[PDB]
RNA sequence: UGCCCGGUGCCGGAAGGUCAAGGGGAGGGGUGCAAGCCCCGAACCGAAGCCCCGGUGAACGGCGGCCGUAACUAUAACGGU
């Protein structure tokens, strides 16, 4: 089991720079899902919780 | 060749506590007609030792536990007790 923990640890990774799935930039009012990609222009709609608009299309 | 002198040992301490023989003799008793003779006996004075106050490890000896915490885990330099 500790083998399969540092299975996550090591294909998980790394809170760093060129490591992103969405962009919340909150100084023009966007949320880009570089994943798919939607560009919500409601940052604090999102903030507050409508991340329906993200996960269902993002389930593909 | 580190840290611990609380326990034991040793060393130092004319204070204080306790301390035997002895000294002392408030008081009490036996007996005698009696002077007397004989026996207990409090306060108080009275050594070392012990208590007490310190020192001492190349003296006898002794030198912990639990809990949490860091770039996603592990570990814990750090903290709490
Ligand atoms: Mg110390
Ligand atoms: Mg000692
Ligand atoms: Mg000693
Ligand atoms: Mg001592
Ligand atoms: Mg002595
Ligand atoms: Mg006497
Ligand atoms: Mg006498
Ligand atoms: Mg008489
Ligand atoms: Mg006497
Ligand atoms: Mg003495
Ligand atoms: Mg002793
Ligand atoms: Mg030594
Ligand atoms: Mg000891
Ligand atoms: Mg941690």
């Amino acid at each position: 089991k500790n083998a399969e923990k540092q299975a996550m640890e090591d294909n998980k990774s790394d809170i760093g720079w060129g490591s992103q799935i969405r962009s919340y930039v909150l100084d023009d009012s966007r949320i880009k899902d570089l994943r798919t990609g939607v560009e919500t222009r409601n940052t604090q709609a999102v903030l507050d919780g409508s991340l329906d608009q993200f996960i269902e299309a993002s389930l593909k």
